[PDB]
């Protein structure tokens, strides 16, 4: 599992559940590129994204909808969704942690790279 | 100042200085148009990005170049660059500051929207 | 002004507004004497802490009752208070601007040190 | 394992490892009275620290030493050490989960507080 993304809320304390996000890829002619998509389980997290084998190198770009999620618990934040473009796998394989943390008018999000 | 952007060098405890961003507006077709952009001062600081006539409700983005920051100190960043996505205005004209706080593997923006 | 707190407001994108906190310096028989203590301003800062010739080298706390903040606004938060605690001044003076954004569950504090 | 606290470095992407931290209770007569210690794993995790019979209701602190920490990697930060200091289990048991992200000028401290 190269790929991995943990989102928190800050607000409640909690796992941020059911987050949705979609990853693209840019393609050889500079545009994103579909790569996976899917929801944060009830520890917040999102396995499985992907494999070794289809996760070439290249920039890649998570978008984390952070808005419906707080716009459910009857929020209106600050931003549109949570972007985290980065290049990936450029000096060989390695396996990616994304953790964001969810305020409603804030976020941070941090890369562990671990080399396997 | 309808909109100002301050970022900030969590490796050094410093303003981070000369950082290029540029500021977009989502067009009606659904693509982003080039709208404002600059470099931080010596404070960290952008200003003078847009006025109030100007800054009409919409969708923004400001997107930092967090990487060219990092490559002139030579240190491996993580990130293309930080970006930042928002409605402007959802009811009226409020003064947006932008904060990011930037380490090599890590940032994060907060919004404080006044009146 | 050689040290300056700002407070900000994660969960409504503000200031944190009269945010109380004190100041301490670590005293010689290892315990903790206050020094100066105040409330965010309007812009959720506090200045006027200390001037030049009073702030010496040494170990300095301050404690921002984060807790009370959360309290009157009706939200349930997790730390009883957030500490920023540093050596000043390692080899003469800087100016420090030490910088708390807060979530119930989560705060952040930065220091922004300058010359 | 009511009780567990991860450490992240921002400046390398990598787990904080061999972070040192030392946990206080506060005693009836308003001191902090030593409760557990340890350091940071591998995987920039401290597990073990108490139990569910040890961890009773109270105000806790877990001054994380930070600064040994960029220290040994050369690097002088601002901080002496970072604290979370907060009331546990006050409405009965919970598990608390301790999470640090340190970069030499700025450091986060979230708390997942999860019933069981
Ligand atoms: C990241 O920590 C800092 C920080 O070290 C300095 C900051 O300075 C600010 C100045 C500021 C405003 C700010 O929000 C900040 C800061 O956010 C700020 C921050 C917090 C920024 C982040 C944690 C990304 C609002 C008020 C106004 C009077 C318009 O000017
Ligand atoms: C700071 O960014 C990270 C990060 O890179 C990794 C993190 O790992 C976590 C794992 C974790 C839990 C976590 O809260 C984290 C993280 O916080 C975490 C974070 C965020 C940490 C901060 C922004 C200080 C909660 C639930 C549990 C199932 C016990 O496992």
């Amino acid at each position: 599992c190269p790929l991995m993304v943990k989102v928190l809320d800050a607000v409640r304390g909690s796992p941020a559940i059911n987050v949705a996000m979609h990853v693209f890829r840019k393609a050889a002619d500079d545009t994103w590129e579909p790569f996976a998509s899917g929801k944060t389980s009830e520890s917040g997290e999102l396995h499985g994204l992907t494999t070794e084998e289809e996760f070439v190198e290249g920039i890649y770009k998570v978008e984390i909808d952070t808005k419906s999620y707080w716009k459910a618990l009857g929020i209106s934040p600050f931003h549109e969704h949570a972007e985290v473009v980065f290049t990936a796998n450029d000096s060989g394989p390695r396996r990616y942690t994304i953790a964001a943390l969810l305020s409603p008018y804030s976020y941070s999000t941090t890369a562990v790279v671990t080399n396997p």
